[PDB]
């Protein structure tokens, strides 16, 4: 345990981490999918603590109502999308969010972490593409935590978040298949892999 005590915490690449993860209408499956739930946490890069939270809910225009397999799964009732900006509307305010955070230097380095590749190789800019909207340069490098997970522990965590929580021996956050709870939980992975002495590179193809 003094084992640690100088391994932990080491100088990361990155000077802030953007944990993300997305809800997105459902069913079991309906098309377009189209994001319901916008989460950000802004991680101080070394100690891997969350410095700024974004959310937001955002309102589904194609399939506005929300599935019984999607709130049932999710927690999000139609009561919390209803009178919601669109994904475009939410993208500006992520966009303002990044600029009044200082995240839009170009000496300020940041890195999106998700839990798996789906949300920002597929979901984001799936429904951007459909929507004829741009995607911002820094949605395009991330890290999958179950792949920096994977390196560290020698194992590939298959179920998600609460295999990698389980392989820590860390108590799950709030509730699972909330995003916001989800990001929570990618944090807290991410201080007990820091504490291990982990340096978190990108994953994402270039
Ligand atoms: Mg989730």
């Amino acid at each position: 345990n003094l084992y640690f005590q100088s391994m932990s915490f080491p100088p990361q690449r990155y000077h802030y981490f953007l944990v993300l993860d997305f809800e997105a209408t459902c069913d079991k499956q309906i098309h377009p999918q189209e994001i319901i739930e916008f989460p950000i946490l802004k991680l101080n890069g070394r100690t891997m603590e969350i410095e700024s939270t974004f959310h937001m809910y955002v309102q589904p225009v194609v399939h506005p109502q929300l599935t019984p397999f999607c709130t049932e799964l999710t927690g999000i009732i139609q009561a919390m999308v209803d009178g919601q900006p669109s994904l475009q509307q939410v993208l500006e305010r992520v966009d303002e969010w990044m600029a009044k955070e200082g995240l839009l230097d170009p000496n300020v380095k940041s890195i999106f972490v998700t839990c798996g590749d789906w949300d920002l190789k597929v979901m984001l800019p799936g429904q951007c593409q459909y929507l004829g909207l741009p995607v911002a340069d820094y949605f395009k490098q991330w890290i999958n935590l179950k792949k920096a997970y994977s390196f560290a522990m020698g194992c590939w965590p298959k179920n998600g978040l609460l295999d990698m929580n389980k392989g820590l021996s860390l108590q799950h956050i709030g509730r699972p298949h909330s995003g916001i709870d989800d990001c929570k939980n990618i944090a807290n992975i991410m201080k007990t892999l820091a504490y291990r002495g982990f340096i978190f590179k990108q994953t994402s193809k270039p």
